[PDB]
C-alpha cells in the first residue's frame, strides 16, 4: 500500500527509536522528565516564546490554547474550513463554552476586514470576541501558505482590540520551508502557536504549544484538566528532539513529491491544478470522472493507494518522509491505469 | 420619541391591565397555576402540539428547546444570521455546549442543499448533527418570510437523519398574516416552535414553546435549572392569553404601516426595497448617504426618531401597536427634512 | 386544603393587584422600564450596595451571581444542605462549570475552621476557590439563622484569599426580624445578596441581586444568556415594591404561628423540637410513628393538610401569610386527630 | 534522594525500553496500530470485558468514563476523599456538566446506605443520578483496599436504579494482590475501570479503560474531543504491555516494603499504624511531632528523603520498584536520626 491519506502515518527513524530507548526521563506532573524539559526549551526558543508545553496531539495543543486564552462565552473567529472547527469534536463549545464564528477565506486567509466585521461589538446581547484563530498552513484548501502579510494584518487588528491570536500550526514548518519565513517569524505576530511533531517531522506523537510564560501555565493546568498530565514522557520528547531538530529541512523532499506528484497527474489527465501545489498536498477533483471521490477512494484503495475524500468530489493527496519517490512513481502508473476506467 | 427600534416595547392594552388585576393564580413549580395552565393549553392546541410551556423570553424558550434537543457536543445547524447565533449571547455553547453550524441562507432560507451538505456523517472527528434550527420570520433580514416550501424539505431531511427540528418563530404569526399560512401547518414540520408574546402581540412579557408532552417535560426541567420556573406567573399568563387569542388578526396594520413607511422613504431617495416589506419591518441602507448607520441613527435619535444600525450600512425599522399611521406620516416628515442634510 | 408546603404559594394582596395593573412599565432590556428602576434602586439601597438587578427566580438570582463570580473550573464552597446544591437542578455545574465543595454545617452554619480547610491552594491538580455561599436563613435545617459572628469570621476568611462571598439570602428579611440584625448589616460581610420576593414578602414572581456595579453589571448579562431578560417587567416589579416597603414586619406573624405550631404539635406527641423554630419553618421527625415521611404526607393530604417530606424520616411545615392563626388551629386538630393512627 | 512521594516516578524496566525502540506501530486514529490494539485486547480479555481504551493518564481515563456514562445536568456519587473529587482540575465540571455528590467513606468504602441515601428522587428541582464511581485502592486514606463485599453491594443498588459504576482503578492490581481478589471479579460488578499502567507497573505513560463496546466507543470519541487521540502510541503500549504482563507479581514487594517501613517507623516512635498499611502506602501523623506535616516534609528532603504532605498533620509515604529493601533501610535510618529533633 502507498499511504497519501495523511502525514500523521509517518513511522519514526532508526534515530528517533534508538533515543525513545535511551531516553532520560523523571515524572513530568513534578517537572521532572529532563528530556520534555529540553524539548520545551527548545521549541521556545525556536518560535522566539518565553515558553512551551507538549501535548499528546495537536487536538489537545488548539483546546488548551483555547482554555487559556477565553472565559465561557467568548466568541473565537475563525475560519470556515479550518480544524478547529471541522475535526476537533466540538470540543471548543464543550471544554471552553465558546462559540466559534466562522469565516471563509480564500485558502486559508480570512479577509481582515472579515475578521473586522466579525469582532463583536460590546453590547449585552452579543459573546465577547477574545480570540482569533490562523491555521497555517492550511489543511482543507491542499496545505496552501497563508502569507505573513494576512497574519500581520490580522495581528494589527487584534492589537487595536486586545484580542488574543492563536496559531494552529499544525504544519507551520511546511508554511516554512515554502515561504522561507522563519517560524518565530510567524510566531512573533501570535500570542500562541501550536506546532505538531507527529506529522512530516515523523515523531510518533504529539505536538507543542508555545507562548508567553503565563499563558503557558494557564495552558498547562488546562492540560492537567484533559488528561494530557504524563508521567516519563520524555520516551516521547526524545523523538520529539530529534523530529525538531533534524527532520524540519527534509520537508522539501515532500513538497517536490507532491509537486511531482500533480504535473503527472494532470499530465494523465486528472483534474489537478499543479499550481496550487506549495506544500504536501495535492487536491484532485472528481468533475471530469463518472465516479465521485468515495467511489474513486475505493478504487484507488483496491489497486494499493490510500487516499481521502475531503468531500463528495474532492481528493486529498498527502506526501511525507515514508512516500518515497520510487512509491510516487508506482502511484502514478496505478492513477494512469485507472484514468480509462473513470474518464467521464 | 417615534419608536421604531423593536415591536418588543409594545405597552400593554387596557384589556391586558385589567385581566392581570384580576388573573387567577397559583403556584407554577406545583402546575397549579390556572392562568399559566390555560395559557399553555390553548398555545398547544393553537400549535396543534401536544404540550407547551410559558417562558419569561424568547431567548429561554430558544435555549430550553436547544437543551431539551441536543446532548453536550452535538451541532445544531442553523441560518448564519439567525437570533440564536447573532444576539443570544452564546448561550448554546454555555449552556448546552453545542456547536452551531451556521449556514449563510437568503432571506432567512438555508438552501435545503447546503443544510444536506452540512450535517455531519459519523466520523470520530465530528460532533453529531441534533438540531436544525429555521427563524421565521427572520429578523435580520428585514422580517422576511421563510416559505413553506423550504421548510418542509428541511423536514423531510431532518428525518431521514433522525434530527430535531425547531423554529424559531419569535414572529410566527407575522409570518402566517402574511403568508396565509396557519401557524398549525408551519408547526407539522417542527418538533418544537418558540413563538413570542411580548413584540407585536403586545403582551409585557413571555413567549411559549409548543412541542411533543416528552420534549416539553424536557425542556421545563431546562426552564428550572435556567431560573425560568416563577410561582404565581398567572399575573403574566392572563396578558399572554389576550396576546395570543385577541391580537394577532391587527398585525395586519403593522405590516401595512411599515410597507407605507418604504414606500415614501423610497419617494424620499433613501436607500429601500419596499418590495422587499412583508411584515413588519423594513431595512434602510446608508450606501447615497455622508454617514453611516451608526451617524445617521444619531441624527434621527436628535430628530425625535429611535431606530437600530444592524451594521455599519443598514438600519432596521420595526413597526407596531403603539406606532399609529399618524405616527409613521410624522416621522417620515422627519425623514424627509434629514435627507437633504444627509444625501451624498 | 391548609398549605403548609412552602412560603413560595403566597399569592397577590389587593394592593399588589391594583399596582401591577397600573404599573408604569418599558422595555427593560434597554434599562427603560421605571418601575423596574425604582424596585432595583430601593433594593440596593435598602442593603447599602450599589447597584441591584430583578430576576424571575430564586435560582435565576443565584445562578447568575455564580456566574459573574467565577470562571470555568472554580469551585464554589457552600454548606451541604444548602438550597444551591440541594435543589437548583446542578445548574452550577452545568450553566457555570464550576464545582461544589460542600461542607457539612451545624444548622446552616459552616464551621469557619472548615471553610478554611476547604480552600483549594494553588496546585495544578486543584481548581480555584473563587466563591463561599451561605444561605441565611437556611431552609433544609428548618429556617435557621445563621449568626452574624459566622457570617464575619467567613469574610474575613475570604477576604484573605481573594474570594468572593454570595449570601443566598432567599429568607434574609426573616432572619433579620428574628435576629435584629438589619439586612445591610449581613450585606456589609458579602459582595452579593440574593434576595427573594415571591415567598413570604408575597408577591407573584421574582427575587433581586444585589452588589457592586461591575458585578450586577455581570450578572445582567448572565440573566440575558440565561432567558431572564424581560420586556415590560415593570408590573412584577409593582407588586415587588410593595414586598419589600410593605410586607417586611409581618412576618414577625408568620413566625408566631410556626412556634405555635411546633408547641402544640409536642403537646400531641409528635417528634418536634420548638425551640428550633426561630422563623417560619418546623420539622417534624417520623420516629415515633408507624409511617415514614411519605406516608405521613399521604395522610396528612388525605385528611386536608399539604406538607414536604424532605427525607424519609422529615417533614417540613412553613408559614406564611395565606395561613392564619385560624388555619394553623384547623392544622393541629388534623395532626391530633391522626395522631392515634399514625403514632407508634 | 529516596523517593517515596509516588510510584508514579518508577522509570522504565530495561525490558521495556527495548520493546519501545523495536515496537511495531502505526496510526492509532485509524485503528492501525498494532501494539495498541494487542494492549487493548490482553486489557479486556484480563478484565473479562468485550473492549477497551488506551489514554495518556489516569485522569484522561476517569473523564473520558465521566463523559460516556452521563449527560450533562446529572450527578455522580463518588467518595468524598476520592482522586476524581480531590485532584483532577474540576473536570466532571467542566467536561461533563456534572455535580458530584460527595460520600464520605470509612477507608475509601461507601457505606452502602449511605450511597442509596444520596440517589435523587426523580424531582425537577434534582439533577438526575446517573453514575456511582468507586476507588480500589483508596488513595487519600493510605492505599486501602476497599471490601469486594462492598463493590458488590453499590453494584446491586445500581443495578436497581439503572445506575451505572465506574471503578478507579489507578491501582486495581495492589487491590487484587492484597486481596487475593482477581481484577476481572471487580470488574464484574463494574460498567467500566480505568486502571493505571504508569504507577507500580512501572511503565513511562499511560492507563486503559475497559468496558463494554458501545460504551468505549463512546469513551474514544470522548478521547478524541479531550486530545487524547494519538499516532504512533505503539511505542507507548508496547511498554504497557510489558507492565500488565510481566509487572503485577511483583507488587507483593512493594507491599512487603511498606509493611516493613511502616512497623519500623512505628518502633522508631513515628505515629503510624501498621496494621493500617495493606498495599504500598503508608500514613504518618505529625501529632505526637513539634513540627507540622509540611515542616517534616522540607526537613526529609533535606536529609535526602522525598514524601508528600496530604494534610497538616500527614504525610503520604508511598512504595514502588524504584525504591529497594536497601533504600527503604537507609530512609529509616534517616527517619530514625531525625525523631529526636522533630519530637514533641
Ligand atoms: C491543521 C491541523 N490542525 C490540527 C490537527 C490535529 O492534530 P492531531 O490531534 O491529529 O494530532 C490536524 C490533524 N490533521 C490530521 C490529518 C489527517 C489527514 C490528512 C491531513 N491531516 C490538522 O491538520
Ligand atoms: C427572531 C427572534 N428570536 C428570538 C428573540 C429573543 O426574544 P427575547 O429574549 O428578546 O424575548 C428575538 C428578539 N428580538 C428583539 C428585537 C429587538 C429589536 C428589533 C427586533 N427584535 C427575535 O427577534
Ligand atoms: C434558600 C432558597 N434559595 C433559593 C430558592 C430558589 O428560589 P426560586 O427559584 O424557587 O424562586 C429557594 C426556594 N425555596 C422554595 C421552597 C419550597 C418549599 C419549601 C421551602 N422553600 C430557597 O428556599
Ligand atoms: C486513585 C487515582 N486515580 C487517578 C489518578 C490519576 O492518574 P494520572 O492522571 O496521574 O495518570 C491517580 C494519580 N495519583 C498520583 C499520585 C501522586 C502521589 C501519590 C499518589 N498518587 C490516583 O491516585
Ligand atoms: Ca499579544
Ligand atoms: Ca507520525
Ligand atoms: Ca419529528
Ligand atoms: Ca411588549
Ligand atoms: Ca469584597
Ligand atoms: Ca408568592
Ligand atoms: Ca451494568
Ligand atoms: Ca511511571
Amino acid at each position: 500500500m502507498i499511504d497519501l491519506r495523511s502525514d500523521t502515518v509517518t513511522k519514526p527513524t532508526e534515530e528517533m527509536r534508538k533515543a525513545m530507548a535511551q531516553a532520560e526521563v523523571g515524572d513530568d506532573v513534578y517537572g521532572e522528565d529532563p528530556t520534555i524539559n529540553e524539548l520545551e526549551r527548545l521549541a521556545a526558543e525556536t518560535f522566539g516564546k518565553e515558553a512551551a508545553l507538549f501535548v499528546p496531539s495537536g487536538t489537545m495543543g488548539n483546546q488548551v490554547s483555547i482554555m487559556a486564552h477565553t472565559q465561557r462565552g467568548d466568541e473565537v473567529i475563525l475560519e470556515a474550513d479550518s480544524h478547529i472547527f471541522w475535526a476537533e469534536v466540538g470540543a471548543m463549545a464543550v471544554l471552553s463554552g465558546v462559540m466559534p464564528h466562522p469565516v471563509p477565506g480564500k485558502n486559508g486567509a480570512m479577509d481582515p476586514d472579515d475578521v473586522r466585521k466579525a469582532i463583536r461589538d460590546g453590547n449585552i446581547h452579543f459573546p465577547r470576541t477574545s480570540l482569533i484563530a490562523i491555521e497555517n498552513t492550511h489543511n482543507r484548501s491542499g496545505g496552501r501558505v497563508v502569507p505573513l502579510e494576512n497574519i500581520k494584518e490580522i495581528c494589527t487588528i487584534a492589537k487595536e482590540h486586545g484580542i488574543n491570536v492563536h496559531i494552529d500550526g499544525a504544519r507551520i514548518f511546511n508554511a516554512s520551508i515554502a515561504s522561507g519565513v522563519p517560524v518565530k517569524e510567524y510566531a512573533g505576530y501570535a500570542d500562541s502557536v501550536m506546532f505538531c511533531l507527529s506529522k512530516g517531522l515523523c515523531a510518533p506523537v504529539g505536538s507543542v504549544v508555545v507562548g508567553d510564560r503565563d499563558f503557558i501555565e494557564r495552558a498547562r493546568k488546562a492540560r492537567k484538566m484533559l488528561g494530557g498530565g504524563m508521567r516519563q514522557a520524555g520516551v516521547l520528547a526524545a523523538a520529539g528532539i530529534i523530529a525538531l531538530t533534524k527532520m524540519v529541512d527534509r520537508l522539501k523532499e515532500d513538497h517536490e513529491n507532491a509537486r511531482f506528484l500533480a504535473l503527472k497527474l494532470k499530465e494523465i489527465g486528472y483534474s489537478v491544478n499543479p499550481e496550487d501545489v506549495k506544500t504536501n498536498m495535492v487536491i484532485l477533483r472528481t468533475d471530469n470522472l463518472k465516479v465521485n471521490a468515495h467511489g474513486f477512494i475505493e478504487a484507488l484503495r483496491n489497486s494499493g493507494v490510500l487516499a481521502e475524500a475531503v468531500s463528495d468530489t474532492e481528493i486529498r493527496l498527502v506526501t511525507h518522509k515514508d512516500v518515497s519517490r520510487n512509491d510516487i512513481e508506482e502511484a502514478l502508473n496505478i492513477f494512469e491505469k485507472l484514468f480509462s476506467q473513470v474518464q467521464h
